[PDB]
């Protein structure tokens, strides 16, 4: 590893490695580098969303195009890399779902497509009843009903999912993870359905 301008070389030493400290110039992002690095915190499914964000900002003080515009090609490509990248990395540990999902991945645990037959029977006899509920679902009270009963199941599983990670139980986070995603959806379906008022 080494600069694209003087050849000076990549220290093995620690992380922030934007610029070069012999010539100044922005350099290419390490693609080897995790999101939570880059966002300066540790591997952890808990996360300080004040700080991320404070973090978000550093960082887009320093790569964001704009300061990039009166600058080389090289330079301003390296500016939309690393600004790009550092809005991944923002938005997904920002929520806890794309948070847990990708540190599995880290962990080398890839995820099946929201795989409807792995799953087992009792969660499976929920997610019929919630659609049922939903579906049954126009007068604006049972709207709540239905809210209430998806929120307390997502603070539920966010527990757990958190236990499972303190534990380094990643078969057991797989699982409770796949469950979150399912209860997004029904989220999200609500809220569409909430639009008209
Ligand atoms: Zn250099």
């Amino acid at each position: 590893p080494r600069c694209w301008n003087c050849g000076g070389p990549w220290g093995p030493g620690r992380e922030d490695r934007f610029f070069c400290p012999q010539c100044r110039a922005l350099q290419a992002p390490d693609p080897t580098r995790d999101y939570f690095s880059l966002m300066d915190c540790n591997r952890s499914f808990r996360v300080d969303t004040a700080k991320l964000q404070h973090r978000y900002q550093q960082l887009q003080r320093l790569v964001h195009p704009d300061f990039f515009s009166q600058r080389s090609q090289t330079e301003k490509d390296f500016s939309e890399k690393h600004s790009t990248l550092v809005n991944d990395a923002y938005k997904t540990l920002l929520a806890p779902l794309s948070r847990g999902l990708y540190l599995l991945k880290l962990h080398g645990i890839e995820i099946p497509e929201r795989t409807d037959y792995e799953m087992d029977r009792q969660f499976l006899i929920e997610i019929m009843e919630i659609n049922e509920k939903l579906a049954e679902a126009e007068s604006e009270a049972a709207m709540k009903e239905i809210e209430s009963i998806v929120k307390a199941k997502q603070k539920e599983f966010t527990d757990n999912v958190s236990s499972a990670f303190e534990q380094d139980d990643f078969e057991e986070a797989k699982e409770i993870l796949t469950k979150m995603r399912y209860f997004s959806n029904i989220e999200e379906k609500i809220k569409l359905k909430k639009i008209p008022l």
